[PDB]
RNA sequence: AGCUCUUUCUCGAUUCUGUGGGUGGUGGUGCAUGGCCGUUCUUAGUUGGUGGAGCGAUUUGUCUGGUUAAUUCCGAUAACG
């Protein structure tokens, strides 16, 4: 949006900078060119970062507008994500699925998994196939993180962004529940929050 | 064998006689059947419910690999129980 109390600062782009969150890949799809400033000498796509910051808020817009918070169900199959959606489902509401996600738990009325959602969030469009392609037969809309080279097939918002592993994946997350809370009113537009983004990273070498 | 022939005593309503109808049968059909037994077959095999795939007969589950006397376990996984 245009507002000023929206707008992107000085210390969000150098904690983007900081996590590699704008290296793509070395290859594009067509779908995802768009969101594309420029391919470098060495071969690697650059993800623009003013395009990622108006996506995540619209998915934030998205994720505000459902009245019951357990509603929202929160998905990553590879370890990169698993603390990191663990981590945004305390922060808010939300019903996480961590490691392998059973066939038929969105369409299988009688299993013991069973569940009836209203939004979908997932980590990687590529990875996390099955709960997107179950989703189809629902009426479910879905929010996810993108790549360069991630394939566009049943995703109604698709964020810009380096999702191949550590600090970017876990940061993605982290601001995304600072901006949910912020417009729900829950925290301060103006004050820093009191929670790390190295609380939601994977396993780097611990000592 | 009073079976039958000659003879002349005996019993007492129980039988005899014609028609209808029964009853019995190690008689016929095991290619009309039940029950029982043998064999395919001594091996590891077989099947619903709800979900997914095909216009359909059908299929997945019931598996690439390792392990076991074993569809026995581990694990993998559009299937779950």
């Amino acid at each position: 949006g245009a507002l000023d109390v929206l707008q992107m600062k000085e210390e969000d782009v150098l904690k983007f900078l900081a996590a590699g969150t704008h290296l793509g890949g070395t290859n594009l799809d067509f779908q995802m060119e768009q969101y594309i400033y420029k391919r470098k000498s060495d071969g690697i796509y650059i993800i623009n970062l003013k395009r990622t910051w108006e996506k995540l808020l619209l998915a934030a817009r998205a994720i505000v507008a459902i009245e019951n918070p357990a509603d929202v169900s929160v998905i990553s199959s590879r370890n990169t994500g698993q603390r990191a959606v663990l981590k945004f489902a305390a922060a808010t509401g939300a019903t996480p699925i961590a490691g392998r996600f059973t066939p038929g738990t969105f369409t299988n009325q009688i299993q013991a998994a069973f569940r009836e959602p209203r939004l979908l969030v997932v980590t990687d469009p590529r990875a996390d196939h099955q709960p997107l392609t179950e989703a189809s037969y629902v009426n479910l809309p879905t929010i996810a993180l993108c790549n360069t080279d991630s394939p566009l097939r049943y995703v109604d918002i698709a964020i810009p962004c380096n999702n191949k592993g550590a600090h970017s994946v876990g940061l993605m997350w982290w601001m995304l529940a600072r901006e949910v809370l912020r417009m729900r009113g829950t925290i301060s537009r103006e004050h820093p929050w009191e929670v790390m983004p190295d609380l939601y990273f994977y396993r780097d070498p611990e000592e």
